[PDB]
C-alpha cells in the first residue's frame, strides 16, 4: 500500500504545516500537523474542555461506529516550545492520503494549553518520532507510521515541504519526480526517539564550507533551524545590524536586509536554504526588526533541523530495520 496527503502552511510566515487526516467512520476529517520530533496522534475531540477549544474541528468518537475506548489508558505530552496536551485513548480507523490503519490509538485531549487553543488551524498532532517516546500509559503505543509499516510497499515515508507553498507527505514510496540530481542517505540514532543524524557542516552565503560534525534531528513539528551559538553567530554577522535580543527571545534583523543563504551538509552533499527562507517577519505588526529563522539551539539540549532546513530539500524517512535519512535538493 501508499499513502499522498498534501500538507498546506497554516498562515503566511510557514509556522506550520497541516494535512487532512480521516478518523473513525463515517471520516471525522481533522487537519493535523504532522511531527517528525514527536510519536502521539492527538486530537482536539467532544472531550476537550470546552473553553479551551477555540475554532478547531473535534474529533467525536460517540458518531464513530468503529471507535473504542482503550480502557484505562491515558497520555500526557510537554513540547520544547513549553505547550502540552493530555487525556485518554481511543482506537479507530485513521486514514492519510488513501492509507489506511486500523486499530490505531488515537489520544483523545481533555486538557490543551494556551498556545493550541489560540491556533485555530491545527486540530491536533500526528507523531512521526519513534514509537518509543509515545506518552501512552500504561500500555505504549505505536504511530501511525509503525502501525502502517508491514503494509506499505517501502517501509518509508518522505517529507516534501513548500515555502510558502503546499508541499506533500508520502508513504510507502519514493516520488523520482519530486527532487533533483540523487538522495544522499546519512546515519540515524534512535537512542532519544528522534530522527537524529549528523550533518557534515555548513556555510554562511558565498562563504567556504566549514567541515564539522552537527548532530541534530529532522522535526517536521519545529518552524526554525536551531544549531549551536557558534554557527548561529557565524551567520548573523553576516547581516549588517543584526543582533540576539533577549527582551524578543532571540536573533533579530532590520527587515530592510537581504539574507544570505545557509548551506548545510549531508555526507559529501549539500542542502542550501535561500535567504528568503530565512524571514520570519516583523517581531510584532509595523514593526522595522524582522525575527530571524536560524537561532541558537543553546539551552535545548539538542540542535533542531525544523522546517526552515526541511523545506529546502525533499527528506526520506527510512524506517528500515536500520533507519536512515536521506535529503536531496528539489
Ligand atoms: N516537535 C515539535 C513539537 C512542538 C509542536 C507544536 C505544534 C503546535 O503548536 O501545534
Amino acid at each position: 500500500s501508499t499513502g499522498s496527503a498534501t500538507t498546506t502552511p497554516i498562515d503566511s510566515l510557514d509556522d506550520a504545516y497541516i494535512t487532512p487526516v480521516q478518523i473513525g467512520t463515517p471520516a471525522q476529517t481533522l487537519n493535523l500537523d504532522f511531527d517528525t520530533g514527536s510519536s502521539d496522534l492527538w486530537v482536539f475531540s467532544s472531550e476537550t474542555t470546552a473553553s479551551e477549544v477555540d475554532g478547531q474541528t473535534i474529533y467525536t468518537p460517540s458518531k464513530s461506529t468503529t471507535a473504542k475506548l482503550l480502557s484505562g489508558a491515558t497520555w500526557s505530552i510537554s513540547y520544547g516550545d513549553g505547550s502540552s496536551s493530555s487525556g485518554d485513548v481511543y482506537t479507530d480507523t485513521v486514514s492519510v492520503g488513501g492509507l489506511t490503519v486500523t486499530g490505531q490509538a488515537v489520544e483523545s485531549a481533555k486538557k490543551v494549553s494556551s498556545s493550541f487553543t489560540e491556533d485555530s488551524t491545527i486540530d491536533g498532532l500526528l507523531g512521526l518520532a519513534f514509537s518509543t517516546l509515545n506518552t501512552v500509559s500504561p500500555t505504549q503505543q505505536k504511530t501511525f507510521f509503525d502501525n502502517a509499516k508491514a503494509s506499505l510497499d517501502s517501509p518509508v515515508f518522505t517529507a516534501d515541504l513548500g515555502y510558502h507553498a503546499p508541499g506533500t507527505y508520502n508513504f510507502g514510496f519514493i516520488d523520482t519526480t519530486a527532487y533533483t540530481g540523487s538522495i544522499t542517505y546519512t546515519a540515524v540514532s534512535t537512542k532519544q526517539g528522534f530522527w537524529e543524524w549528523t550533518s557534515t557542516g555548513y556555510a554562511v552565503g558565498s562563504g567556504t564550507f566549514k567541515s564539522t560534525s552537527i548532530d541534530g534531528i529532522a522535526d517536521t513539528g519545529t518552524t526554525l533551524l536551531y544549531l549551536p551559538a557558534t554557527v548561529v553567530s557565524a551567520y548573523w554577522a553576516q547581516v549588517s545590524g543584526a543582533k540576539s535580543s533577549s527582551s524578543v527571545g532571540g536573533y533579530v534583523f532590520p527587515c530592510s536586509a537581504t539574507l544570505p543563504s545557509f548551506t548545510f551538509g549531508v555526507g559529501s552533499a549539500r542542502i542550501v536554504i535561500p535567504g528568503d527562507y530565512i524571514d520570519f517577519g516583523p517581531i510584532s505588526t509595523g514593526s522595522s526588526s524582522c525575527f530571524g529563522g536560524i537561532q541558537s539551539s543553546a539551552g535545548i539540549g539538542i540542535n533542531i533541523f525544523g522546517d526552515v532546513a526541511l523545506k529546502a530539500a525533499f527528506v526520506v524517512f527510512n524506517g528500515a530495520t536500520t533507519p536512515t535519512l536521506g535529503f536531496a535538493s528539489k
